[PDB]
């Protein structure tokens, strides 16, 4: 309703229309999470019966199918319908996006398929990083960029296995942050610093924690 | 060893593109029509996401019991999955009402109606009573409209991937919300009928032979139990 008052009413439009492209797929992602959580807590406890296992990997299928539906629509939009009509800076936020999107790919898929996909989301990620380099002003504090190298940080932590490439990056952009500081930073880039160091905490202690990743 | 579940899902994939482009590249004129498109394709996921929660809505409300917690869960996520298809899909409908007339081809007109159709389809699978009743009612009356605009405007009809697409999903209406399985499999089989009476030994769409496929399994697995 927002986005449809305003598009009814093309630049911020297609950052606000790619916005809602990567709401598809990271609400349905989030539900699916809770799902996981709630039924790790439950078989931790009981044993339940075969025929409420298979329902419950029965519903597991479902949401990860509509996951992996909704990822391949929106690259395919992005792609199609948004990046020829994009400047540096939505084009930058839809290649992180594509991405994102590789990377919850990747979540749910096995063998091959999984590789490739994370291949790609490094590929994006690497991709996304360099743009943003190059246009962004004052880009070591940039939201844009700190969201970038955020989720890229995920990617090396969780699906490339490499726990303390991922901090020693998150470390670094971090420092290159505040390095930068005069030239207050946005709401949004603090909120990032935040989330950065925060993970980076968790990790100093040996553990992967929430790895927790930007909201947008 | 389901080669055909990988082809399945690659179906629904080429379904949401052609959604896609049928809204977007059929206008004489859009952003609001690509938001429309994304809008029908996440509201089909969204319902796709829910259906073994539904179809086994028995077993699951029987675990609440002893699994009070986790059920819940489950149950505050179809409410609000629900809610959504519910919301998104009366603003799916409002933009392609507000657009139907800047569509000069006759096909893609005919095309967003059927679309509406689904819609109020997906939600008589949500709402109870009369208010499911009216949706049911409503999507008749456009499925109705699309086939007649779909037999008025194409080119053999009776063999048109969309006309074939519009029967199978009326075909699905008639079958499951309005409870009548024989009359549904009646309706594809005269569907089926007069299609294979339209064509030399010419070759029809690969789309056409998917979907006369998918009627005649349909049928054959109703007249065979």
């Amino acid at each position: 309703k927002d986005v449809i008052k305003v598009l009814t009413e093309d630049n911020s439009l297609i950052l606000l229309l790619a916005g809602s492209l990567r709401n598809r797929v990271t609400s349905i992602r989030n539900s699916l999470k809770s799902i996981k959580s709630q039924e790790e807590k439950l078989r931790k406890e009981k044993s339940l019966n075969n025929e409420f296992i298979q329902v419950i990997e029965d519903i597991k299928r479902d949401f990860e199918e509509s996951i992996l539906l909704e990822s391949e629509d929106v690259i395919r939009i992005i792609d199609d319908n948004l990046l020829m009509y994009s400047e540096e800076g939505a084009r930058a936020f839809c290649i992180k996006l594509k991405g994102d999107l590789m990377r919850y790919k990747a979540e749910i898929l096995k063998d091959e398929e999984k590789n490739q996909c994370i291949k790609q989301a490094v590929e994006f990620y690497e991709d996304a990083l360099q743009r943003e380099r190059s246009f962004l002003e004052k880009y070591p504090s940039d939201p844009l960029y700190l969201a970038t190298i955020l989720n890229y940080t995920i990617l090396k932590y969780d699906l490339l296995g490499n726990p303390e490439g991922a901090m020693k990056f998150a470390n670094r952009a971090i420092q290159a942050a505040e390095n930068s500081r005069s030239d207050q930073f946005s709401e949004n880039t603090e909120k990032l610093l935040k989330i950065l160091r925060d993970n980076v905490s968790q990790w100093e202690q040996g553990c992967s924690g929430l790895l927790t990743s930007a909201f947008f």
